[PDB]
């Protein structure tokens, strides 16, 4: 997944709060959340991705193999299982946690990194570009 | 309520997402609203006051004696229970329904109406000025 490696930062961001309270993020997180602008790291060593997020209140770092399921915590406190495959050029993660999942699409568009969130029919779309 | 009448249009809006993400509405009708500027025209007549909200998708309109409870169905499709008192300055509507309320506060603020909705702690603010 080379084309992804980098430090990349938020640029603009659609729908986040409505695929939040989807997820069922309560109010004060959400509040959080809506004013982080976060760094997206990507790093790769041998056959381990792995995706980082910064910001100035909560850290999380998943580091993984692609095809194999994992447990990964959220940065709301879910405790999911977590896959991440590689298809047609893009990072495609699936959630799942009490009987519920959620898709989490990384992909290039042009120079930029897109990040689009689905739970239920709500989809969020949110825009990095190279730090 | 002398202060209150006259037709006032939507000047901004913080956290109305918010309230009636908390109060149920689904999420088509969230962003119907959140896209509609309403006019709110408030008249009186003898002692039965009318408010109506005007805007492209729906208008609502209620007739109300201060003190008195009345049947209301609200612009999402509740059908609640509602009265409104004249305090301190202030119109104070409290609906009931299912076992739940919610505030409504209409206010003169300056030269504006400031309208309060709080539902279960979340509380949203919509300032009007006149048309
Ligand atoms: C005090 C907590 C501060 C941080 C709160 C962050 C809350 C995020 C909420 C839900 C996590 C959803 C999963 C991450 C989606 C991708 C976000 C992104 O990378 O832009
Ligand atoms: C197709 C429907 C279009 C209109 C949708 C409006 C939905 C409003 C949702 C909940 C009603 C809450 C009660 C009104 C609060 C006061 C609003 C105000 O006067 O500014």
């Amino acid at each position: 997944c080379d084309a992804f490696v980098g430090t990349w930062k938020l640029v603009s961001s659609e729908n986040f709060d409505d695929y939040m309270k989807e997820v069922g993020v309560g109010f004060a997180t959400r509040k959080v959340a809506g004013m982080a602008k976060p760094n997206m790291i990507i790093s790769v060593n041998g056959d381990l991705v792995t995706i980082r997020s910064e910001s100035t209140f909560k850290n999380t770092e998943i580091s993984f193999k692609l095809g194999v399921e994992f447990d990964e915590i959220t940065a709301d406190d879910r405790k999911v299982k977590s896959i991440i495959t590689l298809d047609g050029g893009a990072l495609v993660q699936v959630q799942k946690w009490d009987g519920k999942s959620t898709t989490i699409k990384r992909k290039r568009d042009g120079d930029k990194l897109v990040v689009e969130c689905v739970m239920k029919g709500v989809t969020s779309t949110r825009v990095y570009e190279r730090a």
